């Protein structure tokens, strides 16, 4: 089991270029099974999260490949089954249903658990499908899907905010009878992309980005060539990473507008902020952060996302800082890990109430999820002594050379094997 020896204290300092979002590369892999001619996907990140999406779409009968783009040939999908192997690592996995049955009149996932964050219903998914007019079976671990002819258009009432679920039946929602409506659409940043994506392929698709998408369903998708956005979280997380140790960054390939309430946050912790068309630049002018009020939730609010991070830079800031996580239930794993690091901390049910300290020591500490792994990589950058972030394959799954990054920011930073 890799891991990641850190020695700290470092100021992360310098540039780095935003990788594609991971979270709108997934879902536009996805929607390409909808796609019945070649199609050409940029700036997907080279991430194991890609990697298992290339080897679930080929399952399917999608011909792929890939570098700086992924090229998807969709047109012989004949394969309508995702299998527990293939699904296991990634709750994304989900996203294969609603293109299945929405172009081929069935289709079949293994649910995938996901995660430790937090558990992965896909009810909405399903309920969206089944609004759809798909049938919807739960059995055998398997999510099962079908549909006579065509799916319908409907007015889907999302009682929840879902990015999945939203992108599932947006997707599906293009090769459907009539119109669909999706009120309480996730608006993310995501989400537009993978909208923007489906309409390069013929869909017809507006409001994306606000809470009420329409979607036109059309008989067919064809092809298209489609960059993918950058990696919001990633340049959040590189931000954060020169807000916590006094650093100055500046982010290339960025997508400032996806990232308002983040922005505004590291405002708000003393951050010296510019941004530009494709470019972030955050300075701490040595300073250490200010401690933050922080509450998860959906796009365009604070990301869930940047949770973690957040709850470092609030750990090593200045003051007490506080941060709600709504959007998932077991998002603070991180927690202990940092107060194993000197942090302090107490956790009130989805609230964690932040005491910063002024360092941190390196300690033995443990990957949980994604966004947590980061951060403790992050955690082992700025503090004094060694840092072992164990099971880091949780970073690569969602990042994109964060070792390389975080190096080329002066981090002292070693992949390590030995479980
Ligand atoms: C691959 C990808 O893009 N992942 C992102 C996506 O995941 P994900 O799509 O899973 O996020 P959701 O927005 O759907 O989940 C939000 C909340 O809704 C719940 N829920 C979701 C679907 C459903 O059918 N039923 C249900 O109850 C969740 O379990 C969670 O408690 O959005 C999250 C919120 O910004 C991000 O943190 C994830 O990194």
């Amino acid at each position: 089991m890799d891991k990641f020896r850190v020695q700290g204290p470092t100021r992360l300092q310098g540039e780095v270029t935003i990788s594609g979002a991971k979270n709108a590369a997934l879902p536009i892999l996805f929607a390409a099974l909808l796609a019945e001619e070649p199609v050409e996907i940029q700036n997907v990140p080279k991430l194991k999260d890609i990697d298992t999406t290339m080897k679930l779409l080929t399952q399917l009968g999608t011909k792929v490949e890939r570098x700086g783009s992924v090229w998807i040939d969709a047109s012989n999908v004949n394969n309508f089954s995702a299998p527990y192997d293939l699904v296991k690592t990634m709750r994304a996995s989900i996203w294969a249903l609603g293109p299945l049955v929405a172009r081929f009149g069935q289709g079949q996932v293994s649910l995938p658990g996901g995660c430790a964050i937090g558990a992965a219903p896909v009810d909405l998914h399903i309920f969206g499908l089944e609004k759809l007019g798909a049938e919807i079976k739960l059995e055998e671990g398997y999510v099962k899907a079908s549909v006579n002819g065509r799916l319908k258009g409907a007015h889907i009432v999302m009682d929840k905010v879902s990015v999945g679920a939203t992108v599932t039946i947006m997707s599906a929602a293009t090769l459907a009878e009539g119109t669909t409506i999706i009120e309480n659409a996730a608006r993310e940043p995501e989400i537009v992309d993978t909208a923007n994506f489906l309409v390069a392929l013929g869909a017809k698709i507006s409001g994306q980005g606000t809470d009420r998408i329409t979607i036109e369903g059309v008989e067919r998708l064809g092809g298209g060539v489609y960059r993918v956005l950058p990696d919001r979280i990633e340049t959040g997380t590189f931000l954060v990473a020169a807000a916590i140790s006094g650093g100055k960054i500046v982010c290339r390939n960025a997508q400032p507008d996806t990232l308002d309430a983040v922005l505004a946050k590291l405002r708000e912790a003393g951050a010296d902020i510019e941004t530009g068309e494709d470019w972030i630049s955050l300075d701490m002018h040595g300073k250490r952060p200010k401690a933050v009020t922080v509450r998860t939730a959906p796009h365009p609010a604070f990301p869930t996302d940047m949770q973690a991070q957040f709850t470092l830079l609030n750990l090593v800031a200045e003051g007490t800082g506080v941060i709600t996580e709504t959007i998932f239930e077991n998002r603070f794993m991180h927690v202990p890990e940092l107060i194993r690091m000197g942090a302090h901390a107490e956790i009130e049910s989805n609230t964690v109430i932040c005491h910063g300290v002024e360092k941190l020591s390196g300690a033995q500490v443990m990957a949980t999820d994604l966004r947590a792994s980061a951060s403790l990589v992050l955690a082992g950058c700025i503090a004094e002594g060694t840092t072992v972030v164990d099971r880091i394959y949780h970073i690569d799954r969602g990042y994109e050379r964060i070792e390389d990054k975080l190096r080329a920011l002066g981090a002292n930073i070693e992949r390590v094997k030995g479980e």
